């Protein structure tokens, strides 16, 4: 698939919706981003950073009216440059639940409350993208 990639989420997200992204991190990657969007707002920005002051960190945030909110940071970093990955995002009633390569990574409490209006997923950054899909579990 071409990156950046836009995956429509028809009628928004709902609990029990599982989104699966398969790809490979490019060699010498710098960043990856998944952006769950409600129009121009970003309900959930998931942003692995491969070199922030020589550390690897995952940053999560929400953008409302073009302004970023309080960052939530995770030091557990399951991505490796050059290697294939699977990201699964499970929508639960109170949070997005993220697993990478079948291991739980983090939860992100819903800041944007109108789940039915979060109708696009943007995928960008330093990856080769193989597949992006969703199903109900
Ligand atoms: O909050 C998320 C946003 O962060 C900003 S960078 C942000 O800048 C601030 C000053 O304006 C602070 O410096 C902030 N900070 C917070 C901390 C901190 C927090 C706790 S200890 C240290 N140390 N830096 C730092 O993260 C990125 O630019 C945004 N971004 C990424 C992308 C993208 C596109 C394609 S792939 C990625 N498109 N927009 C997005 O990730
Ligand atoms: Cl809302």
């Amino acid at each position: 698939l071409i990156v950046p990639y836009n995956l429509p989420l028809p009628g928004g997200v709902v609990p029990r919706m599982l989104i699966t992204i398969l790809g490979t991190v490019k060699p010498n990657a710098n960043r990856i981003a998944l952006d769950f969007q409600r129009g121009n707002d970003v309900a959930f920005h998931f942003n692995p950073r491969f070199n922030e002051n020589n550390r690897r960190v995952i940053v999560c945030n929400t953008k409302l009216d073009n302004n970023w909110g309080r960052e939530e940071r995770q030091s557990v970093f399951p991505f490796e440059s050059g290697k294939p990955f699977k990201i699964q995002v499970l929508v639960e009633p109170d949070h997005f639940k993220v697993a990478v390569n079948d291991a739980h990574l983090l939860q992100y409490n819903h800041r944007v409350k109108k789940l039915n209006e979060i109708s696009k997923l943007g995928i960008s950054g330093d990856i080769d993208l193989t597949s992006a899909s969703y199903t109900m579990i």
